[PDB]
């Protein structure tokens, strides 16, 4: 199959979690030939077969940190290479790291974030917690882990030189998917949308490539309501089991964690306003033909606005108010 899965699979307006879980897998593949990795690097078939799938089964099945996330971060990616050029921004390995970088970039997730691995004392935190982003260096070793599995090196066949830099870059990107990691750097993509982008310098490239991850990650925002609700309940099911965790623990949660202070509304509003709307305002001002996605943004954050009042209990609940 070649992308005769849909019609609208290199859009915009295409949603790839409508994909059955089952020809997913499937679906890797074929944007990978589409991008035309798979002979420009000349991928051994059936070891990028193996590889797709032990990273399928590298998910769990948390509410949202699981493959089908996995997967929609990677669509996104391949819409980026479709709808922007980006070739006359980055190198096209740069570009084949993102996207694998995007299968792989939550591998592993157990449905819990960075200071919770730190609470709990997992052996993640153990592990990595003096050099932050506890769970992105542990997606990282899982990518790590797969790569050096028998028959699932999809790199074996690189250049010493080529291989060495795609783990740099998977490392890096991988490691861009902290939010706390963009917020930090966030100041320097803005220095990088003032002073206009400049193909020969080694670090516009690499901040580029860590915009680009986000933009994936968060591309969920980038669809019509219907998504956009539908995933908001995914997180905040998966955020409020760590809250709950916390208390029993003994700890009090982040407001967006604790399910009795959890003001849905707010949250999401805040979220796309200051966090997910600027990382798409930042794409436009790099790339026009990407306006379509800040304003689709921009609409699913004035629509949740039309929804919030909502979520104030007028009439009876049920028609019962021994919720008191
Ligand atoms: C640093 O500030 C925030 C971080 C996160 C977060 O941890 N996220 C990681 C897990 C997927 C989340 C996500 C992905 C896609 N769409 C999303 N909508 C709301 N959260 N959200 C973002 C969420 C927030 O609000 C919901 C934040 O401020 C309001
Ligand atoms: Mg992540
Ligand atoms: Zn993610």
């Amino acid at each position: 199959q070649p992308v005769a899965i849909d019609s609208n699979f290199a859009s915009f307006t295409y949603t790839p979690r409508s994909l059955p879980e089952d020809d997913t897998s499937m679906a890797i593949l074929s944007m990978l030939q589409d991008m035309n990795f798979i002979n420009n690097y000349k991928i051994d078939c059936p070891t990028l077969a193996r590889f797709c799938l032990m990273v399928k089964k590298g998910y769990r099945d948390p509410p949202y940190h699981n493959w089908m996330h996995a997967f929609s971060v990677s669509h996104f990616c391949y819409l980026l290479y479709k709808n922007l050029e980006l070739t006359n921004y980055l190198e096209d390995i740069e570009i084949f790291a993102l996207f694998i970088s995007c299968m792989c970039h939550d591998l592993d997730h157990r449905g819990t974030n960075n200071s919770f691995q730190v609470a709990s004392k997992s052996v993640l935190a153990a592990l990595y917690s003096s050099e932050g982003s506890v769970m992105e260096r542990h997606h990282f070793a899982q990518a790590i882990a797969i790569l050096n599995t028998h028959g699932c090196n999809i790199f074996d066949h690189f250049s010493r030189k080529d291989y060495q830099r795609m783990l740099d870059l998977m490392r890096d990107i991988i490691l861009a998917t902290d939010l706390a990691h963009h917020l930090r750097i966030f100041k320097d993509l803005q220095k990088m949308a003032e002073v206009g982008y400049d193909r020969n310098n080694k670090q516009h490239h690499r901040l580029l490539l860590c915009l680009l991850m986000t933009s994936c990650d968060l591309s969920d925002q980038t669809k019509g309501w219907k998504t956009t609700r539908k995933i908001a309940e995914l997180i905040y099911k998966e955020f409020f089991s760590q809250g709950d965790l916390e208390k029993a623990m003994g700890n009090r949660p982040m407001e967006m964690m604790d399910r009795e202070k959890a003001y849905i509304p707010e949250l999401q509003i805040s979220f796309m306003e200051h966090i997910a709307m600027p990382i798409y305002k930042l794409l436009q001002d790099l790339f026009p033909k990407a306006a379509e996605l800040y304003e689709r943004v921009a609409s699913n954050r004035e629509h949740w606005t039309k929804v919030s009042h909502k979520f104030t209990i007028r009439g009876l609940p049920n028609n019962s108010l021994d919720f008191l």
